[PDB]
Parts: C-alpha cells; structure tokens; sequence
C-alpha cells in the first residue's frame, strides 16, 4: 500500500490498516486519529506532525521513525517498538506505552503528562526538557537516559531504573521513588521535595545535592543522609 | 590576724592557716605558694594576682573575692565557696574544683587547662573567652552560663547542664557531651567536630548550626538531625 490510497480509504472512513507494510513512507502532516495500525510496518517512516490521536499502534514497528510534533494523545501503543525514534516535541498525553520500547528515541521536550509507561524500556533515550507530569513510569528501565531539566513532577518512579541517569535540574516534586535505583545518577539542583523515597537506592551524594524539603525517608535513610552530612555512627 | 602577720609568719615557713579569717583583706599581690587554707573565711577579700600555686583551699569562703590574675595552678578548691568572684584572666590549670560554687562567677579569660570541675555549680557565671582544654565539667551545672568563644576543646561535659548556654562561637572539638542537656542553647558558629553526642539533648536547631564533621550520634539522633532539615518519617 501507498499514500494516496491510505489518504483515500481513510477519508471514505476506512479504519482497519493493522498488519499493513507502511515501512519507509512519507506520511508527513497526514491526518489519522481513530485508526486501527496494530501490528504495521513503520520502519524509518516519515509520520512527521501527523495526527494520531486515539489511534491503535500496539506492536506497530516504528523503529527509526519520525515522529517529531506527532498528536498521539490518548493513543495505545502498548508494546510497539520505538527503538531510535524521533520524537522530538510529539504529543503523547494521556497514551498508553506500557511495555513499550523507547531505546535511544528521541523524546527532547515532548509531552507525555498522565501517560502509561508501566515497564516501558527508555535505557539511553533523551528527554531533555520533556514532560510527564503525572505520568506512570512505574519500573520502567531508564538506565542512562538524560533527563536535563524535565518535569516529573508527580510521577510513580516506584522501582523504575535510574541508573546513570542525568537528572541535573529535574523536576520530581512529590514524585514516587519507592525501591527505585538512582545510583549513578546526576542530581545537581535536582528537586525532590515532597518525594516518595522510601527504600529507593541512592549514593550519598544525592542526600547533599537535592533539595528534600519533605521527602519521605526510612530510619536507614535517616542514617545514611547523616552520615552523608559527616556525623560518625 | 592581718597581712604584715600573715606575710611574716608565712616568710617565717610556717604553713597552716586554716579557718583563718581574712575577710576583706588587702592581700594584693601576695606571694603564698603551698599554704594551707582550707575553712578559711575571704568574704569580699582582695587577692588579686595573688599566687596561690598548689594552695590548699577546700571549702574556704571566696564568696566575692577579687582574685583577678591570680596563680591558682594545682590549688585545691574542692568544695570552695566562690560566689560572685572575679577570676577574670585568673591561672587554674589543674586545679581541682569538684564541688565548687561558681554561680555568678567573672571567668572571663581565665585558664582551667585540665582542671577538675566535676559536679561543679556554674550556673549563670561569665566565661567569655576562656580555656578549659581538656577540663572535666563531668555532671557541672552551667544554667545559663556565657560561653561565646570559650575553648573546651577536649572536655568532659557528660551529663553536664547546658541548659540555655551561649556557646556562640564555642570550641568544642572532640568534647564528651553523652547525656548533656543543651535545650536553649545558643550554637551559631560553634564547633563540635568530633565531639560525642550520644544520647545529649539537643534542640534541632544545633543541627543546623553546629560543625558536626565526624560528631557522634544515636540513630534517635540521625533521625532527629534528618527531620531538622525538613525530610518527613
């Protein structure tokens, strides 16, 4: 299949395209919320500012498409495979992502505010100024990703990955960190006040460089923070 | 007896002159190494830069003595009633105090290197500036005592009194202040690096203020400390 088919079929009204090889199209600025593509091919697709609102992608294979600017509110791409994708400034708020693969995409100040990304992999992606306030990235791997300045703000965290991730000047005012693995990570004028950290692995570094104003500790969390500071037990 | 006696008889050898009464004396730069004093009555007396080196004085009346300047070094003081006295820049390294009555007492600048204050009563006295390296203030009551920038690096304070001290700008390194109570004490720029804390009280404002590289805690402590700095448990 083509593009001015796809056009076409859709606009008759057309919603059925699941399983369908779209790999390598130029579908930029086209206009497709509501459509069922479950299972079809996206391989490095151009779907660049395309409307996708609503729209059915689970186990779609986007690796290495354009997506940047993308509308995807709202919609469900459970487990399709993101692998190197661009999507620098789309619009996911409110979609479904749980068990989805982010590996090295490119997600620089995209929107995913109560997005699900239960158990989503995101190792090594860059969301530089993204937000997702809200959203549930509850034991997502984050392993390395770059997290420079974005808005957390309220995220379940509860045993995500954050091993080696940048989170200079992040936001995670009264995120849930509960058992998640922050070893590694940069927290430069990181801000967790009002936070969930309970038995959340951290170095001790974290205790000196983010502001804590509220956040929840263990009494081994109480130790380790003093002892950060220097007291000697 | 009077002075031109008591100068005589002591330049003569003679050593014994206790439960002498000398109050009010003039004895003003009086020379008196090794006498023994003790029960001796000084009420209002003038001893200043007196020398008194290894002066036996247990429970003698220096109520209101001026004793500014003098030698006290090894004099025995256990028990010595010394009230209101002007020891301001007086000498008593070693000198044994245990017991003593120094209420109201001028200790500004005055030395009590190693000196035995153990159960002595300093309750509101002026200490402003003076050392105390290595002295032992085991169970002393300081009650309001003026400490700002007095030096007991290294002293006993277990159990001691600090209840509403000034300690602004306090040396206390590697001081003992197991069980000390320094509710109301003033701790701005004081010092207690590797002083011991165990199980002292403390208001949590000294968490705040106190340099406490390598000071010892309670876990009830590290709690405490953390929680002064706003974490919530």
């Amino acid at each position: 299949m083509n593009v001015g088919e796809i056009l076409r079929h859709y606009a008759a009204g057309k919603r059925n395209f699941q399983h369908i090889n779209l790999q390598e199209i130029e579908l930029t600025n086209a206009s497709l919320t509501g459509a069922d593509l479950s299972y079809a091919n996206l391989h490095h697709a151009n779907l660049s500012r395309a409307n996708l609102r609503s729209a059915d992608l689970r186990n779609a294979n986007l690796s290495h498409a354009n997506l940047s600017g993308a509308n995807l509110e709202e919609a469900n791409l459970e487990a399709a495979n993101l692998r190197g994708a661009d999507l620098h400034e789309a619009n996911l708020s409110g979609a479904d992502l749980q068990e989805a693969n982010l590996t090295q995409a490119n997600l620089k100040d995209a929107n995913l505010s109560d997005a699900n990304l239960e158990q989503a992999d995101l190792a090594g992606a860059d969301l530089q100024g993204a937000v997702l306030d809200g959203a549930n990235l509850h034991g997502a791997d984050l392993n390395g990703a770059d997290l420079k300045q974005a808005d957390l703000s309220g995220a379940d965290l509860g045993g995500a990955n954050l091993n080696n991730a940048n989170l200079s000047e992040a936001m995670l005012t009264r995120a849930n960190l509960e058992q998640a693995d922050l070893s590694g990570a940069r927290t430069t004028g990181a801000r967790l006040d009002d936070a969930d950290l309970r038995g959340a692995t951290v170095d001790p570094v974290l205790w000196r460089t983010a502001s804590l104003v509220g956040a929840r500790v263990d009494v081994d969390q109480a130790v380790a923070f003093a002892a950060a500071h220097g007291l000697c037990l």
